[PDB]
């Protein structure tokens, strides 16, 4: 498909089960997503953005379903105010920027 | 040009007559640069990011040119940590998500 930038490009993805509305977001390198509480191991992480850092627990080898396509890789999930899809997994669907 | 997303999307811009690298951002709805020395009125506003809220200086109407397309909108300039290109010039000059 094709996505125009009038309003912010939210999707559906699927993630440890759960449908949820995520930006897909070409400005973070990394995924971050709404406290919800996945199991496995996890480490400890601070992410910063405007208006400075936040704590986070970085998840290693999550799937994701992003409108059908399937991506498996990091997930960094804490107090953040927007379910975030970064480029780790904008990649594996084959996203592109195009003007 | 088609913009993959392995790396940061970094273009080149020309902003009052100066050069500078900004990340072309579709997580953002506005356009945030990097404190400079912009001619013309300016008003005091608040901006929200992943860190909390910074204070920017709100110009309207700049000419900026991305990767060689000219766009005139409003550009906040302020302590981000990186300039980064958001939907309101996005638009303009013809950007879309694509996989
Ligand atoms: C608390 C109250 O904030 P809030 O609810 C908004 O919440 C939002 C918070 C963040 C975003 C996404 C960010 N956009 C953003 O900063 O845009 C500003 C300017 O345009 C406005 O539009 C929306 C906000 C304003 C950006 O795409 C991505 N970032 C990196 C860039 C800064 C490059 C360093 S990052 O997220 O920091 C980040 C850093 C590190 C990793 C791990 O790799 C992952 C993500 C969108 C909405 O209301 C306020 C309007």
């Amino acid at each position: 498909p094709q996505i125009t930038l009038w309003k912010r490009p939210l999707v559906t993805i699927k993630i440890g089960g759960q449908l949820k509305e995520a930006l897909l977001d070409t400005g973070a390198d990394d995924t971050v997503l709404e406290e919800m509480n996945l199991p496995g191991r996890w480490k400890p992480k601070m992410i910063g953005g405007i208006g400075g850092f936040i704590k986070v627990r970085q998840y290693d080898q999550i799937l994701i379903e992003i409108c059908g396509h399937k991506a498996i890789g990091t997930v960094l999930v804490g107090p953040t105010p927007v379910n975030i899809i970064g480029r780790n997994l904008l990649t594996q669907i084959g996203c592109t920027l195009n003007f």
